[PDB]
């Protein structure tokens, strides 16, 4: 028999310049992803199923395409000021906001032809619940 001496440790300290709030964390970014993809994912996904992507580049110009009409739309995100937006009527801090508030009004504000509203997330997980869920108050 014989006595050995393998290992190494680790350290999780988050000392660097780290970007912002990780859009990544939220379902309606696809990151980097090509037309392709968002036409081949919302396309059997359900009428309202939005999804932003990217230009395949780093924080380059942003996209929301959903599910409408049968067919993929998209929806170029204009950046001002560091405020995201597809049309110069309303800038908000971020993608969160902007969608945000899309979800109560609708795009044709921007495109007249594409009157849709952001419903749900391309990433979102199936929804096959007996029951729903709605905890109230009282």
């Amino acid at each position: 028999g014989s006595s050995g001496s393998s290992g190494k440790a680790e350290a999780e300290q988050n000392w660097w310049e780290g970007p912002p709030q990780d859009l990544s964390v939220h379902l309606w970014y696809a990151g980097p992803m090509e037309r392709a993809g968002a036409e081949s994912i919302l396309a059997n996904r359900s009428d309202g199923t939005f999804l932003v992507r990217q230009r395949v580049k780093d924080a380059a110009e942003f996209a929301i395409s959903i599910k409408y009409n049968v067919e993929v739309k998209h929806i170029k995100i204009m950046t001002a000021e560091g405020l995201y937006r597809i049309t110069e009527k309303k800038a908000f801090r971020g993608l969160t906001e902007l969608v945000e508030f899309y979800q109560q009004n609708s795009l044709k504000d921007c495109f007249k032809s594409l009157d849709t509203t952001l419903q749900f997330p391309f990433k979102e997980p199936e929804k096959r619940t007996i029951s729903r869920s709605g905890p109230s108050s009282g």
